[PDB]
């Protein structure tokens, strides 16, 4: 009901340099706003769908969500955004599975919940929350991205009511939050590995759920289980998840049990306002 006064910035292609490939296309590069004396590390993602994505990314502004810097309209529609140098959190947990402590895991849970609470504040349902869609700015700071599915298909992350009746709500996102947390606490295991997507709705209806990760106390796993209640309004709210994971982050070893616990003018997008 409130007007969306977000600014869509159209960026000249001549302001982008050092373009190199990250995956397939998404590239890294440098954005030098003309007449600004600043170099900004960026990712660039290479039509109604990409622009629906650009619409949502330009309309968010929160420390735990990735925002659109602008678009470039040359041969292709390119989305320009802050470079998140450590890549996706799923690949990060898998590679550093032996250097990741309780403080980091719980802090990431708090930050993802903050991002999702903000989206709820903005009446946005993400619909694709997953560890592959959280990026790592630094090991201390992650942010939610990939809004090409958000509104005002990944079966193994979806609430049962979404699989059965294509019903999507903030509380359906809470279910996906629970699955994302399970991915982190297993250092990136695949949910329901080897179980075909077609059989997922059947398993969930019988009462089966993802199992307790070895490092998780019952305190942490019980929160995960609450996100998978059949009654959507019985699941936690994101603002409650922030609270509970914050409490646990003050004493992380009580809640997770882990054995062993081009440079002069560079400005990060978070300091470029
Ligand atoms: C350095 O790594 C990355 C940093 C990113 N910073 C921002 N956004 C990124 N994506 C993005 C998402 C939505 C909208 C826009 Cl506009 C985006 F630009 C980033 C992607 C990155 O790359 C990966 O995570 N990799 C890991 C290696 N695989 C091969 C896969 C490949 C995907």
């Amino acid at each position: 009901e409130a007007p969306n006064q977000a600014l869509l910035r159209i960026l000249k292609e001549t302001e982008f340099k050092k373009i190199k490939v990250l995956g397939s296309t998404v590239y890294k590069g440098l954005w030098i706003p003309e007449g600004e004396k600043v170099k900004i590390p960026v990712a660039i993602k290479e039509n109604k769908e990409i622009l629906d994505e650009a619409y949502v990314m330009a309309s968010v502004d929160n420390p735990h969500v990735c925002r659109l810097l602008g678009i470039c309209l040359t041969s292709t529609v390119q989305l320009i955004t802050q470079l998140m140098p450590f890549g996706c959190l799923l690949d990060y947990v898998r590679e550093h599975k032996d250097n990741i402590g309780s403080q980091y895991l719980l802090n990431w849970c708090v930050q993802i919940a903050k991002g999702m609470n903000y989206l709820e504040d903005r009446r946005l349902v993400h619909r694709d929350l997953a560890a592959r869609n959280v990026l790592v700015k630094t090991p201390q700071h992650v942010k939610i991205t990939d809004f090409g599915l958000a509104k005002l298909v990944p079966i193994k992350w979806m609430a049962l009511e979404s699989i059965l009746h294509r019903i999507y709500t903030h509380q359906s996102d809470v279910w996906s939050y629970g699955v994302t947390v399970w991915e982190l606490m297993t250092f990136g295991s695949k949910p329901y590995d080897g179980i075909p997507a077609s059989e997922i709705s059947s398993i969930l209806e019988k009462g089966e759920r993802l199992p307790q990760p070895p490092i998780c106390t019952i305190d942490v796993y019980m929160i995960m289980v609450k996100c998978w209640m059949i009654d959507a309004d019985s699941r936690p709210k994101f603002r409650e998840l922030i609270i509970e994971f914050s409490k646990m982050a003050r004493d992380p070893q009580r809640y997770l049990v882990i054995q062993g616990d081009d440079m002069d003018d560079v400005v990060d997008a978070d300091e470029y306002l």
